[PDB]
């Protein structure tokens, strides 16, 4: 799905799973939340993030990760603004920009990024 | 603002008329068609497309222009893959990453991106 950004073509879920499998080898040595946040750190600039209600830092982190951690919902090391958006297929117009990709035009609920270029023959409306 | 991804803080209608008021400068000139694709790539860059059904290439466009571009809806100089999604509030999840923010909860058809620490406590729920 091009709405999650992901450098691997790999489901989501399964990122996570590896990820954190990584994180469990560290999770019992000395300066191993340290090299959690690392490894979260590296798995973040992928496109994966990891939260505390779906995988809660109780089952895989060292106990000192919780405490370098600023926020858990994802968990994250720096500052990270909040934004609140309403976008839909509804709302969707030219100027618009997803995940480095114009939109173009609209067709029922669906919403056509990139080239709409012989689409309009095809039922699709220029935004 | 946050589905625009403009580098700049500008209405999109005004960063286009912009652009264009560059390109027509060089409507007229020899090779301006080149001059022309250079500045509608730079825009490209800092988050501003052109459409020709918002502001059609016979109104500003350098008679060569046309057959430089791949299409021009948005204009593009070369190959652009055409995504089609459907997402919405009644569709967002965490694992989502939207222009660099992690989806992280929902409140009615607003999506919250960034950090959710906190907030389920003023009627936001985790995705
Ligand atoms: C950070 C990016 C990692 C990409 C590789 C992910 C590989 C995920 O591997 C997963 O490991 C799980 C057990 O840990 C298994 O149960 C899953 O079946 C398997 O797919
Ligand atoms: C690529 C980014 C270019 C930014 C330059 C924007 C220049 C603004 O351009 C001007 O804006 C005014 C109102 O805002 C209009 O009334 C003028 O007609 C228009 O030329
Ligand atoms: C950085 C990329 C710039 C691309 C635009 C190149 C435009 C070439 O401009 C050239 O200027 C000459 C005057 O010296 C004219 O004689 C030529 O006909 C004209 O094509
Ligand atoms: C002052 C001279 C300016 C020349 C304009 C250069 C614009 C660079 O345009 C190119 O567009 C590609 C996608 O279309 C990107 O992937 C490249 O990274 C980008 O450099």
């Amino acid at each position: 799905s091009h709405m999650q950004a992901s450098l691997l073509k790999v489901p989501y879920f399964v990122r996570v799973q590896g990820l954190l499998r990584i994180c469990a080898l560290a999770r019992k040595i000395a300066g191993g939340h340290y090299v959690q946040m690392a490894i979260i750190k590296l798995g973040a600039l992928t496109g994966t993030y990891v939260y505390n209600h779906l995988t809660p830092l109780r089952d895989w982190a060292h106990n000192g990760l919780r405490d370098l951690a600023v926020a858990v919902e994802p968990v994250v090391f720096s500052r990270m603004e909040t934004k609140l958006i309403t976008w839909g297929a509804d709302t969707a117009a030219c100027g618009d920009i997803i995940n480095g990709l114009p939109v173009s035009a609209r067709r029922g609920q669906e919403i056509l990024l990139g080239p709409a270029d012989g689409m309009v023959s095809k039922g699709w409306r220029l935004l």
